């Protein structure tokens, strides 16, 4: 009949810009579309991330844990310098590609040192991996139980492990578009770069994360529904 | 302000008995409780599932697939004859054990020949299994992806495979309680038997099922919240 489970009741009740905004994330990312793809002409990312950062792991109390970093983790793109602030995860992925979401999505949030605005790199996490992603692994182990608490992690964290390998041609193809934080206050003016290439994590880790989101008592999600592109352009650095 | 993702939005708005009835499923099943427990004194289940070749797999448009059986598969418990009509699944589990849901719950739905009620057997699926479960596997393989569509299974689907292994005393401990269907119209007078011993399953299959629940484009759940026990008691045949 006309009964369903439906989507989580949360997001559609969010107020503020979350409802009125016209530049909201996440959005769909067409990549097998018939429409012309506007090249972002921005170059390739160059990453200067540390290999054993010492991090605070916060429990955001909204599902994901948040691994915070000290300065000196820099990513370079389009003549700007982005500094890494923190990473966290969402399951399922928040962006889709051609309408389809992935098992998880890592978000690596940066400050644009050039501008002061927020930049966010999104990486899709796919099931099927056989090597435990140590960044995600450490972030699940150190994650404090009490919401809004934060323990320092004993192990180091290499955030490079949440980025795609360079392809056979040396690229890390991506798409770029202006958007917003995916959680309240859903603030706009955020620059989004989303990597086309997923990383393969093991299925155990994805379930571990959904378990974390469900507070070790069930399996839950923490993703916002797709938003309307509106008059925005997605730019492709393939 | 405060905000969350929440749970799915559909269930709390299901109407009719879903809302008014006082014998609804699922429920939390205490086990590590001081409280004394009423023994079911019903003996152990015996299974005579035979006519499992040539059965249909149906996509219900409500998340799970449903493996329909022909007449002739019987289960016996107490003085009672349970005729298997179909099985399907939920992720995460619908019933909880001390407030803990498992990754999946299998529901084998029978007609109780002896009372003219339905009877539902309920098995928890945990991750961490080394062998694909064959019933769940074929269910996933054969299940048509188009909603409302059904397809005959080429291979035979042995429903016994969804039952936990006998304990080191020859038994499969379970709890019994009168409840309802977990989906609308939530009709009451369903006999629930929930087994206490989960079956371990490869994480691949759990994500594959959550994938199926998500129209093969996301990962989603299909579970109703827990329901008040009210006047009932839970019978334990441990
Ligand atoms: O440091 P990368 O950007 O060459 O990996
Ligand atoms: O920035 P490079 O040294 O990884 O090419
Ligand atoms: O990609 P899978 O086979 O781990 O589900
Ligand atoms: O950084 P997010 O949580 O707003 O996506
Ligand atoms: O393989 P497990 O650790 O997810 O059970
Ligand atoms: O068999 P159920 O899922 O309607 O309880
Ligand atoms: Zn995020
Ligand atoms: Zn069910």
């Amino acid at each position: 009949a006309a009964w369903n489970y439906g989507e989580v009741a949360g997001p559609p009740t969010w107020k503020g810009v979350c409802a009125t905004g016209k530049r909201q994330s996440p959005i769909n990312i067409p990549l097998n579309t018939s429409a012309p793809k506007v090249d972002a002409e921005m170059g390739e990312f160059d990453f200067a991330y540390g290999s054993f950062e010492k991090c605070d792991v916060l429990n955001t109390g909204h599902g994901t844990m948040q691994v915070n970093f000290p300065a000196g983790n820099l990513a370079f793109i389009g003549n700007m310098e982005l500094e890494l602030l923190q990473f966290h995860f969402h399951a399922p992925s928040e962006h889709a590609m051609d309408g389809r979401r992935y098992a998880m999505e890592a978000h690596l949030v940066h400050k644009n040192k050039s501008t002061g605005n927020l930049a966010v790199l999104g990486i899709m996490l796919e099931p099927g991996g056989l090597i435990k992603n140590p960044a995600l692994s450490t972030a699940l182990e150190v994650a404090p139980e009490v919401p809004l608490a934060k323990k320092p992690s004993p192990k180091g964290i290499n955030p490079v492990m949440l980025l795609p390998k360079k392809s056979k041609a040396g690229t890390r193809p991506f798409v770029h578009y202006p958007g917003s934080l995916t959680t309240p206050p859903c603030s706009e003016g955020v620059d989004w770069f989303v990597f086309m290439q997923p990383i393969k994590v093991p299925d155990s880790q994805i379930l571990d994360f959904m378990r974390f989101v469900g507070d070790n008592k069930t399996y839950a999600t923490n993703t916002r529904p797709l938003q309307l592109l509106n008059s925005r352009l997605v730019e492709y650095e393939l």
